[PDB]
């Protein structure tokens, strides 16, 4: 049952299920994966695709023929499989060069360098076949307040997504970014720290339309958020060209749990919003088996990510097209939200007295909204319990 | 020592001194305080002028005879002190009426009355001189996954706004809005969440140039959000119209502790980007003096908002104004951050051999950022402990 | 299908399905409903009993003849029904005199006082039946630092509950305490501000034996904490003598939203770990009905509260008895979790080479845990899609 | 100004400026070093000692020839130096085989081998002088609900600390415990995640006046608890054996950042708490130096960190000091909550007309408490801001 296949669009970072273990107290667990290996397991359990970091696919420093002999090994993988490559991106953080950013580093030096070390990469995605390139700036931002005067570098952030905007289009490649917020770790604050911060920021870059978000489940939970809310605005702006899906247990650490692990019923108004939006981008996982697992561990770990996203699909739609739960949507109004308020205009709204002096304010408020039977109906659905 | 003149632009909400001390666990502490003493209590104090929600001004409900002789008596308090009222907002919240929101109730009844009370307010504000008309729209949001969709909520928003704007520009009035973020309290989630989401909205509006955010230091940190990093965005889009000032600890329901309790070098970070900014608006303070106070703390806790941004704006200059600390800053490489990563252009950066081949990236990592020394100096100047 | 039984011990507050919709921003939603309908409403749905706060059957200040009114339709409304009082408790949070604290007010008269109006409700308690007597010192704690001092308000508590051991052991009374923590709110910080702090606390008492916690899914959720891991030390320590059972979203202000809604997983891990051990108290629900609702939506409320607990109840039972978990637990060492580290005693474990010198450390750590396969089996009995 | 001396006990770990600035995301920006150099650049600073896990000091794996050499060598360096050695801990965290935990470890093999560890590191420990020895059991918790039996793992964390007292009391050791909770990070949940829970858990054990708890600055804010607080309960139970200073920003990752960065007010009150109790033990600093920083940066930060102490120590001193401040704390009734509430036991206060039908509640109510001018006496005492 729920079983994967290749039509869901389904695809994990190569360095999800590639992650061995570090954490800021401990050593790694798992030998490292070639990425051979794991784009073979990864479509034995019904994946579309894989993405990569740079240096995830090429070893960071490796010569150029270094470079061409993993590039080959990992297309004749994608070859032998049918996985596609629907996204990639830029390591800006882990080298210690990035330590104080990529694009918005203090020093000059360091934020050409990101941008040459991106656009090199950029190239490659499109020879992979990548429609979205992914930004995740983790660097960017500060554990004290003079060290980083946030303009200043807003204003570097812009420039480096414009320079970036300005190849893409000289080039003719149809690729689109994807900036994806995080609100802190590992720098005490980021720049961007929410998918709100992120829209905001595109709308001021020159070619806004080839910007759009990366929002990530557990980034959005790092700071209390609503996840589904904020990819309701990203869709409602236009702006959700990819998405990262994985769970995390509240204001922590990014914990990168398997999907649907974390907050289960915001995975389920996730899934329920994604489908009937008809959002048509790959579902990728941006996760890590923990580091107690093994390999065995790290498979059952990623398969459990398409297996919650498949049953909270099941349920979602169940709950959606039950003529029960559609006569308590009406109930509880959700067609009048669709309505406009005044499509009579200004003066006619001015000049409505059942908008004002014959507003019977006392009726209205005995009204009840009956969110709370519509919400016992949701759960019930979740859960597979209607009865 | 640190004493306010009317010249400091401090100004408070009715609300605020006049809060009686209800809580969702406890009855009211302080009898309600006539709009005309807390005009002349506040003058007292030094501060420049007073804000209002309609209904902390006019009882709902008022007769037109009552509404005039309470706003005749509020402006013989302001005439009779000097005090001013840069700003005003309309009550969308308390009233049982607006249970699920006002401009995004699921009701269109509703809506369209919400949108006539403020038209209303709007008026009265322009009369009373104000220059900024704020929103904070607490009920809009939800506390269940189907009671709210989130983009047919966002385009009824939207109408809302986009029919105030039409409205003012009718009238020719001078006033602008200011959308005021908070991420939940009393919906489980609010609807416009940070400052980021509100800027973002407001770049979908059909006058954009006619709305700024109200961010509150309080609300920004009920995400776990730098608050000076937030106002950083919001003057570099331009849209810092008003703001409000308070303290808090943290991730916990609203607390408007006064401004300097809660996060104190968020405060001082904040009176430093204010000033250095030259923020010329209002420094309003959208505080509660706690329930355990009788009307003597009400005023202490009022003078005390006013006296800690004064001490903060005297300690933020002195570091500014360092020679030391200007050395540091040098040292830290923050004159870099303001300087273009490639005025040259991007065929020049492609071009450039130091920008990658012969970048030397690990004697680049080498160098430390001498952030610490800098923050140990921004401590020093913050308590006085220069030596 | 999932149909409460008294048989099935649930209670609820009183407050909790009468609270009016009274919220921090907000007036009233609903009328005061009379105890009387209270209880029968809840009989109706199938709860065993509620429970009370003094002023929630007899209104503050009544006349000694009132308060027996109160009590007599109250009791026949009980006899009525059949439904039970396992628990009472005193309200001293809501009346102005308690704004600084009852048992910890700075002013001694206050706390004197506050126990002279516990002392009265226990004999009521014991009159109907109470087992358990409450204590949620929810006006205990500070704003500021200088406001309280923690010690000596340790000792005031201490005192307090001291005393009131004192009483019900003078009378004979079986009855006893359970203290039910909250980090926050409505003081900025709550004295006893989680399980562990009450536990440890209890254990300093003259008599530790009179008291245990009354743990709040909800209240510890609002620091970020595990609810079953402090309900399982709760029950290592013997003292979960009472629960309070709600939904909360992370770490705001306190929701009491029905059992069920929040944190999903948490709820059935909690359902899974209060079967397993056996707890044999009231599955009391301290929630609230949103102010959205009306009163349908009330009942559909507490209905829900049960309906979630009986719906997890069958999914973590056949978790439990799955021969597939109980093979997963096995592989995942559960069993040897629950057998002693050095039964054969120090000198032998000192003398053990197979512990150091021996240890292959290496080949152990190889071996994977299995917990992602256990979580999965987990999940996909939570949602019922066991296939 | 503010010059630590060895008078002043302020100790740190190895780890601390020894940290190379390897995060979840990032690899080292510092080389390893000595432990001789950190001895001897700590006491040029004014430190009067440090501490160590036993793999600070010997590298994993070393031979008994290895051993001898690495601790010949610090203990030349303290010699030099006079630095002590008050507190040293066992790593049994980073090691791949103390995945699941060292003392709670699902394997048995690897819970014998964590204690065989720890009692090897125990000698050490009290040849070198410590009188403290630290237990942080951050592998000790869960990712998932199903992986680890709660009740089973503090039996197992029972009888483990068990066997550490019985070991020591055999030796004639007097050496005592600390147990150092922290609530998440490198486990989703750890065991014992407050100082409350660790408290309680003590309190169990067969010998608990060995045992006290180690709470650290950061840990507690990672559960938005009151640090203080929670020291003054720690203080009122006789168990503040050790304490970790540093700073945080709230509910994120811990960051550990310098000593008095972070929640600035917090150790203003913490440092007012410690100094007012009499605290006598190591003033021990668990910080990291920013990876952003240099060698010189590594200094200051640890300059920082004892600099921000005797800062706020003076400014503690000066508000107790101010007979303003005294007459402050009287008018808020601070010498009140220090008198017992019913010295004349419970006969009497049952009898007592005043504390009940003569209370006058209306009266009590009415009186202020005056907390918020004595809060701002406090800020500008901190500030130096006084008239
Ligand atoms: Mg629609
Ligand atoms: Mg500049
Ligand atoms: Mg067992
Ligand atoms: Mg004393
Ligand atoms: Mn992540
Ligand atoms: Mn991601
Ligand atoms: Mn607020
Ligand atoms: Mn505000
Ligand atoms: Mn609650
Ligand atoms: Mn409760
Ligand atoms: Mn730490
Ligand atoms: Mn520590
Ligand atoms: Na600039
Ligand atoms: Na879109
Ligand atoms: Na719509
Ligand atoms: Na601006
Ligand atoms: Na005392
Ligand atoms: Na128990
Ligand atoms: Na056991
Ligand atoms: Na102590």
């Amino acid at each position: 049952n729920y079983a994967p296949t290749p039509v869901d669009r389904f695809t994990f970072g190569l360095w999800t299920v590639g992650w061995q273990g570090r954490d800021p107290f401990g050593d790694a667990t798992r030998r490292a994966l070639d990425p051979v290996e794991s784009v073979r397991r990864l479509a034995e359990l019904g994946a579309h695709g894989v993405t990569f970091h740079d240096d995830d696919l090429i070893p960071f420093g490796s010569s150029d023929s270094e470079r061409e002999e993993h590039v080959k090994r990992f297309r004749q993988a994608l070859d032998d499989t049918g996985m596609k490559v629907p996204m990639a991106t830029t390591n800006l953080f882990t080298h210690p060069v990035f330590k104080d950013g990529g694009f918005t580093a203090n020093d000059r030096d360091v934020r050409r360098y990101a941008l040459r070390k991106t656009i090199r990469n950029i190239d490659l995605a499109v020879e992979l076949g990548a429609e979205t390139y992914v930004a995740w700036g983790g660097r960017e931002g500060a554990e004290s307040g003079g060290a980083k005067d946030v303009r200043d570098a807003l204003d570097r952030m812009k420039e480096a997504f414009d320079l970036l905007g300005e190849y893409v289009t000289s080039q003719g490649y149809d690729i689109r970014f994807a900036i994806e917020p995080k609100p802190n770790q590992p720098r005490g604050d980021i720049l961007l720290p929410t998918v709100g911060h992120a829209l905001a920021f595109i709308e001021r870059l020159e070619r806004p339309e080839l910007y759009g978000v990366n929002p990530e489940v557990g980034h959005e939970q790092m700071a209390g958020l609503n996840f589904p809310h904020g990819i309701a605005q990203a869709l409602w702006a236009g702006k959700l060209f990819h998405i990262d899906l994985n769970g995390q247990n509240g204001i922590k650490y990014d914990q990168d749990l398997r999907f649907g692990a974390g907050d289960l019923r915001a995975a389920f108004w996730l899934v329920d919003l994604l489908e009937s939006a008809g959002y048509s981008g790959p579902r990728h996982f941006d996760f890590k088996p923990p580091r107690t697992e093994d390999f065995d561990g790290v498979w059952a770990s990623a398969a459990g990510c398409m297996r919650n996203y498949l049953i909270l699909k099941e349920r979602a739609a169940a709950f959606r097209a039950d003529p029960e739960v559609q006569e308590a949507l009406r109930a509880s109004r959700l067609d009048e939200l669709a309505r406009p308020t005044a499509a009579d205009g200004l003066q006619a709204l001015l000049d409505d007295r059942s908008a004002f002096e014959e507003f019977d304010v006392d009726a209205a408020a005995a009204r009840g909204m009956a969110f709370e039977r519509l919400d016992q109906l949701a759960m019930d659905h979740l859960l597979g319990a209607r009865g």
